[PDB]
């Protein structure tokens, strides 16, 4: 399914923003995370991250985590372009290769239960 | 709830004329655009929209408003697939995901006057 987020803001506006953002913070890289369509976790209000550049997914995740307020028990993956992304990989390679034209990078995550 | 346009122009005919559009117009979207059934809103003569590829779902309803003469104060809403579109959606996005396989994309429209 496609991005809430995108779909409830005008390109104009959202590629003002993600310009604004690595303008005033450079060291930063605009993120939208949004949940899996398919999985049990919950929607964040805030689901716009302006995400350290030196960070790994791994890292990430962590971050996320503190916000889904997911069991530590439980494992949550992250995706960009439909495809879950491994923990080493470097955040601003995951940018710099899938981030929308906007500048956002449009990101999915679920944890280990899902619907059906 | 179907399509006049498609009941009285051909398939080939609708297909060949989208594209012909599409590349004497590089940058304009192939629109279809009829009353919902139930509305109290005109049919439109004219129901072929050229419209730029970077418009606003809102932006091409002030454009269909001048020409449907509705009232300022009353709403105006387009369908597609059968649901509402936000004013904040890009029409880019909307043609891309629903355009029909002859090329135009349908779309519905209605004020907020309904026939019981
Ligand atoms: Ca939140
Ligand atoms: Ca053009
Ligand atoms: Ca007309
Ligand atoms: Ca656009």
């Amino acid at each position: 399914k496609d991005s809430k987020y995108k779909m409830s803001h005008t390109f104009e506006s959202r590629q003002s923003d993600a310009a604004k953002v690595r303008e005033r913070h450079p060291d930063r890289l605009p993120i939208i995370c949004e949940k899996v369509y398919n999985s049990d976790i919950g929607e964040l209000d805030r689901c716009k991250f302006l995400v350290p550049s030196d960070l790994t997914v791994g890292q990430f995740v962590s971050v996320l985590r503190k916000r889904v307020q997911l069991e530590a028990e439980s494992a949550l993956f992250v995706y960009t372009n439909d495809t879950v992304l491994p923990s080493s990989a470097q955040m601003a390679d995951i940018y710099s290769k899938y981030k929308d034209e906007d500048g956002f990078l449009y990101m999915k995550y679920s944890g280990e239960a899902t619907f059906g």
